[PDB]
Formats: structure tokens, C-alpha cells, sequence
């Protein structure tokens, strides 16, 4: 046995869970019977320590955001202890632990955003959002696992009515994992809240790739970023759920901040729309486009690129049982991305009316039936909520793209 | 003068409530902090033992920290703003602050946690938050009740709880057959439901005849105007949750899908997927003679003489809708919804726009409505398209 007890907080010292710079060791303990991570911080990192557990409250709580519980303080240390969790985001993906937690990637990466959405929204920005800092928690009492966001020693709280920060004022982050605005030659904009972003999207492939990153192996990581470097290519260029994470992906790492979207812009991408919402998205769309000019705008816009996304004829690419139920209204073009989506919503309509072999092609509804579709038609999601942007100011659309307030 | 007791500091002039209760600090954050006597040590201990495990989500009290000294034990828990019997007495939506204190229960119960003593009192309400954002925390957990892995009734306790007015009638009444469930915290939910919305009225009646009501079963919820949208729906809710017979009484989680909560969009919507799965049904079938049985009344015996001369115009088009049918109203508000757009200016004009104007037309007009169809509905409640609407 091995316990030492200062105050409210006991560790074990033989139970070590991380090291860092300046002597910091982390700890397995106890605090208040609940299991903690304890971290010993030496007197030259007093100061610095109390800055960022002051800003980790001081701040509204988010259950993305890791909560702080205790600090104590004995003749040569202090002691911080927060929730203990079963890995980092590093851990979870460098082991691929996915059947020991079973938390989902897609889930990981929504509960991350909402957290630095919520850090974003208190003006705070992160500057050091990398795996080794996103902790995945213990199981609760219904089994349940989540990311929450961890290390706040780069954290910076802009003050009301600034919108950036110097680049030179503290370390710039991690290597590999810092935006390129932060250590470009010339400094032609002030890194803003756009830095946690470009890191948010680097974490975003790291996670879905199992492991890769967009600017390559940790050698050439950093130089690969200012030079804007980058390869997407574990994402498959005709398969709907990387097709979607590309478009994501691309906006958060662009060498331009201004083109990064916010935190709640990201949380808003079809990247995280149920299959239910993608197929209400279709709905709405096909609704939306049913008494609409073929050459008006939105048409128009909707049919560029048109044959590359249907296939060239779509009805090629549809099973028999539906290719013969479609001959019934021959007034669907097979080169046409409109034409697909209204047979996709008039399938959907009249879906109970439908004979038991067309039900059982296509799957039932929501899932199967918009899978259907998406397995089939890679692109169709992705340029579809491109062309309709054009309607995105629209209340029926509202849902589905992002407006900023002011 | 200040007291500091480990952690925990306080003024003990700065009383917030009485076991007394002050304001105090705690790592530099504002708290109540609790002081305790002797005599309730393990009561306390019990308490916070079991709320370390609940809070956590955003509907239950954050708990924060607890000393002892030679005398006492402090329990702190973060500083509210108000009770929500303080709120109601003297900018939080009210339906909000109920469907924040159901989730809160909610949450209780699936991890097998009786409250058996909420009340106005209990449910606190926080400070806003950085956004300005307040929300409702269930308290007070000295009466609470982790039941066993797979039970679900726990024994009738004389003094439990020790203040009357809330309490479900098998929790006082011997005469009661079957013991008390987690559907006690329906009841008393119920009583908050009613209390919230109405400004301060209680189903049964003013604080001394209370609980005597309760045991006879002499409710009222008069406030609710039987004629209403609004009320008609609170009302079928709420008499649901204050039921005699606990097992007649709705799950927290079953409260929560009610429409009680439902946007304006979603009561727009449900009616829309209604119509969509009746539009194909035989008029003999067992679901259009549901929705069809107490229709006329519904329909205030014929919905075209019932709305408005510009949509009356616009509606005789199609000749074959039925005034003495909930269907064809149903019909009506769904071609309406869907052919908006290529409406005339004075049609969208009297419907107001799409979801909310819309939708408020109708059951501005037909305050029997939603009910009606959702009662009637339930018919198709295991189909996945209507998982929005039901719990199962
Ligand atoms: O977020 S902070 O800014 C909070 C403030 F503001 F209050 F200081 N700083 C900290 C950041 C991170 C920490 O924790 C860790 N550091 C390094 C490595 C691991 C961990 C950690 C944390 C939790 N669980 C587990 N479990 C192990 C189990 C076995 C498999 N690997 C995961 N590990 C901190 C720990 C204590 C105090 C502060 C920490
Ligand atoms: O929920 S428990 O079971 C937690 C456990 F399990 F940990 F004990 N017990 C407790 C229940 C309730 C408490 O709080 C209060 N009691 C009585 C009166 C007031 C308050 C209170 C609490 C917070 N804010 C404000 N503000 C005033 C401002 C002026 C206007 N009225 C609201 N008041 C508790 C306080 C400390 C410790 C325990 C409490």
C-alpha cells in the first residue's frame, strides 16, 4: 500500500497517470469518495495553476468541459484533482479501444465541439485542443461515455469587445497541432477563436481516420501546415459519410481563418444529422424545388454538376424492384438530381401504398430507406446542401444551416 | 465576523432559511451552506451520500462541499436565486422551469431514486448564468429513497414527509391496498404542475383543507379554461399525473413526451403525419372511427363554418371535405400546410405564417383538437413515425 492524504484529496504515488513539464505528475486518488486525478504542482507553477482552475470555474459549467473539483495546498505543493476518466482521446485511438468503451466517433466528436462551442461562447479560446487533452470519461451509472475537454494552461479569455489575441503572447500550442496563423512568416490577420477550429478539424480526421492527420506524420507535421499541405486520403472520395466529413474537414482546417467555421456552425453540418434529418433535409428540399422554374436559380444551381452526382442516369443505380415500380411515372429524368429527389419523397409519401418487394428493397423508414439513397448516391447530401444554400435564409431551412446572431 | 470551518466560510448574520441555512463562500464561490446539529448527522450523511451520485445532470442541486467541526456538520450546495414558491408568490417561461423540474425527476427515477417530498419549496431556482440563462434544480433530499436493483415499492413511514400538501394519498392512508411507487412523485409533480401554471392555486384546495382533500380525492382545476387549447391540453396532463390510482398515473419520461411540451412547430407537425397516416385508411377502419368518435363536437358540428371567409373560399375547391369530420379538417390543415406558398396573399394572410401563426389558427378555432387526436392516435403509438409523440 502507498496513500498520501493532504486536506479532502488522498492519492496513491505508485498509481501514475502522466507526467509534465516543470516536475507536474498526475496521480490516481480520491476526493470526497469520488475517484480523481490528482496533478502536483510545484511552487514555480503556483501561479500559473491558479490562473487556469480560476478560469475553469470562474467560467459556467458544460458536461463537455472536465469539472474541476478540489484543490489543497501542503508546505511544497498544491494538489488539483478533477474526474477521474478511463482514457484521452489518444489513448482511445493510438489502442483502437472502440470494443472496450464502445463510444461512438461521430458522438466523441459532437460532445468536443459542444464543449469549445461553450468555451467559445464565454470568450474563452482554447489554443491546445489536440487528443492527449480530450479525456473520455468513466462509464455512468447507465453506461454512458463522453469527451470533455481538458488543459487549460494556454486558455486565454478575451476581453469584452476584443475579437483576437497577439500570436507572440504565451507558447503558440503543440507542435503538429497549431493553426498555421499562429507561425506563418508575415502576420497578415490576429489568430482569433478560428484557432481551436483548425485544431478541432486535424482532431475531427485524426478520430475518424483511426489515427491519421490531415498534415501527415509528427516529423513533418508543423512545416506541412504552414505550407498548407494536406491529404484527406483515408476519406473514400465516393462513399457519403466521408464524402460529408471531407466538406466538414476541408472549411476547418483552411489556411484562411476566415473560412473556418465557428464551433456552432460545425455542430450544425449534415456530419451530425441523424438519418432522420438527412431524410427530412431531402423532403424538404424536393417540397421546396417541386414548382420551381427549371431554369431558375435554385434549378439551375441544383443541376451544375448534376451528372456526376446522379450517375448519369440514376436509375441505373437503383435496384429492380424500384426501377420497375419508377416506369409507372415516366416523367423522372435519370439525369436529373430534382428528379431523383422527387422520387425519393414521392417513395417516401406514398411508402405504405408501395408493393411488399419495393418496401423491402428499400429498407424501412427513416434509416434504411434514406440509406438507400446515400449508399447509392454518395454525393447527393453534400451537393444538395451546397446548391441549397440559396434558400438557406428561409424558415423551412433554418434547421439546417447556420446563422450567426448579430 | 466570519465563521470558517475548513472550506467552507459564512457570516452567521447572512441567514437564508431555517437546521439553519446561511449564505456563505466556499473556493471563492457564493453557497448556502447548511449547519447541521448532532441529532441529524446521519440523516445528512444518508443525503449527501446519495446526491453524489445524482447531480449528475442540470435539473438536480449541484452539491459542493462538507465540513465538520467538534460540534456540527455544513453541507454547501450553490447559491439559487429563488424557490420556485418564492418565484410564483412574487425571466424563466413557466412551462420551461416544468419541463426542467420533470427532467430533473426524470433522471431521479431512472437511477432508482424517490424523491417522496417535492413541493414549490424544494425545487430551486439559479442565478443566471453567463448568458442570463436560469433554470429550475430539484432539492432537499433528506427524504429520498434509492430503491433496489429491480424494486419498485418502498413501506408508508409515519412523518414522511413532516409537512402537509403534497403528498399522495398511499403515502399517508392505510386504506391504500398497494404501497407507495415512484408514481408519488408524479402526484406531487402534478400538484406543481397546477401551481406553476394557474399563479399559485392547488388542485386540492388552500393549505389548511389540503391533504384532508387529497385523501378524499375533492380536486378542482378550475383555472383551466375547458374551452382553451392550452388548458384542454394542461388539464388532460395533469389530472393524468393527480389520478387516485398510482398506476393510472404517467412516468416522468411519459410526462415529458406530452403535449404539454410541445413547440407549436411540433403540434403542427404531429397533426401533418396524423393526416399522412389516415389519408389512405378505410372510413370503417378502427382508426378513423376513433378519431371520428366525438367528432362533431371537435369540429363544433361543421369546421367550414368555423374559419375564416378567406380560407372558406379557398377550401370549397375541393368539394368532397367534409364538415362533420375530424379527418377532413385534418386534411384541410395538411394541404393548407403543404400548398402554402402557392396560397393567394389574402389565404396566407388569415392563416398567419408557417409553423406558428399557422397552427394557432386552427387550434385557436378547434381548442379540442390536438386532444382529441392525440387520445385517438394512440392507436398507432408502437409505429416508429410516431416515436416523437408517445413514450414506450
Ligand atoms: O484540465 S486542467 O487544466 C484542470 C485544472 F484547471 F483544474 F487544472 N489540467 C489537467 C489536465 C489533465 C489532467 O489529467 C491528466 N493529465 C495527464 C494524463 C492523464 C490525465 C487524466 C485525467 C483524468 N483521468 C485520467 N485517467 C487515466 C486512466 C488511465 C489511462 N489514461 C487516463 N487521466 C489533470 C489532472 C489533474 C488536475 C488537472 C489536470
Ligand atoms: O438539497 S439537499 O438535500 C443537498 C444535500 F443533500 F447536499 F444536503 N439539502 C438542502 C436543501 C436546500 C438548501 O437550501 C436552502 N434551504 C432553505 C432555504 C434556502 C435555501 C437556499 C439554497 C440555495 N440558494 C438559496 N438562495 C436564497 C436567496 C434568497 C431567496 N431564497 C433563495 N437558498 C440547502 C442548503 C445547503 C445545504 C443543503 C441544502
Amino acid at each position: 500500500t502507498s496513500v498520501v492524504i493532504v486536506g479532502k484529496i488522498s492519492f496513491c504515488p505508485k498509481d501514475v497517470l502522466g507526467h509534465g513539464a516543470e516536475g507536474t505528475i498526475v496521480y490516481r486518488g480520491m476526493f470526497d469518495n469520488r475517484d480523481v486525478a490528482v496533478k502536483r504542482i510545484l511552487p514555480e507553477c503556483f501561479s500559473f495553476a491558479d490562473r487556469e482552475v480560476q478560469l475553469l470555474r470562474e467560467s459556467d459549467e458544460h458536461p463537455n468541459v472536465i469539472r474541476y473539483f478540489c484543490t489543497e495546498k501542503d508546505r511544497q505543493f498544491q494538489y488539483i484533482a478533477i474526474e477521474l476518466c478511463a482514457a484521452t482521446l489518444q489513448e482511445y485511438v493510438e489502442q483502437k479501444d472502440f470494443a472496450h468503451l464502445g463510444l461512438e466517433p461521430i458522438t466523441l466528436l459532437q460532445q468536443t465541439t459542444s464543449g469549445l462551442a461553450h468555451l467559445h461562447s464565454l470568450n474563452i479560446v482554447h489554443r491546445d485542443l489536440k487528443p492527449h487533452n480530450i479525456l473520455i470519461s468513466m462509464p455512468n451509472a447507465h453506461g454512458k461515455i463522453k469527451a470533455m475537454i481538458s488543459d487549460f494552461g494556454l486558455c486565454k479569455k478575451l476581453a469584452v469587445g476584443r475579437h483576437s489575441f497577439s500570436r507572440r503572447s504565451g507558447v503558440p500550442g503543440t507542435e503538429g497541432w497549431i493553426a498555421p496563423e499562429m507561425l506563418s512568416e508575415d502576420c497578415k490577420e490576429n489568430p482569433t477563436y478560428t484557432v481551436d477550429i483548425f485544431s478541432a478539424g486535424c482532431v475531427f480526421y485524426y478520430v475518424i481516420s483511426e489515427g491519421s492527420h490531415p498534415f501527415g506524420k509528427s516529423l513533418q507535421r508543423q512545416a506541412n501546415i504552414l505550407l498548407g499541405a494536406c491529404s484527406l486520403d483515408c476519406l473514400h472520395p465516393e462513399k457519403h459519410e466521408d464524402v460529408i466529413a471531407r466538406e466538414l474537414i476541408e472549411k476547418m482546417i483552411a489556411m484562411d481563418p476566415q473560412k473556418r467555421p465557428s464551433a456552432k456552425h460545425v455542430l450544425k453540418h449534415p456530419f451530425f444529422w441523424s438519418l432522420e434529418k438527412q431524410l427530412q433535409f431531402f423532403q424538404d428540399v424536393s417540397d421546396r424545388i417541386e414548382k420551381e422554374s427549371l431554369d431558375g436559380p435554385i434549378v439551375k444551381q441544383l443541376e451544375r454538376g448534376g451528372r456526376a452526382v446522379v450517375k448519369m442516369d440514376w436509375r441505373e443505380n437503383i435496384t429492380v424492384p424500384l426501377q420497375t415500380d419508377l416506369r409507372k411515372f415516366r416523367t423522372y429524368k435519370g439525369g436529373s438530381v430534382r428528379d431523383l429527389l422527387r422520387a425519393m419523397r414521392n417513395k417516401k409519401h406514398h411508402y405504405r401504398e408501395l408493393p411488399a418487394e419495393v418496401r423491402e428493397t428499400l429498407g424501412s423508414l427513416p434509416d434504411d430507406f434514406v440509406c438507400y439513397f446515400t449508399s447509392r448516391f454518395p454525393h447527393l447530401l453534400a451537393h444538395t446542401y451546397r446548391a441549397m444554400e440559396l434558400c438557406s435564409h428561409e424558415r423551412l431551412f433554418q434547421p439546417y444551416y447556420f446563422h450567426e446572431p448579430p
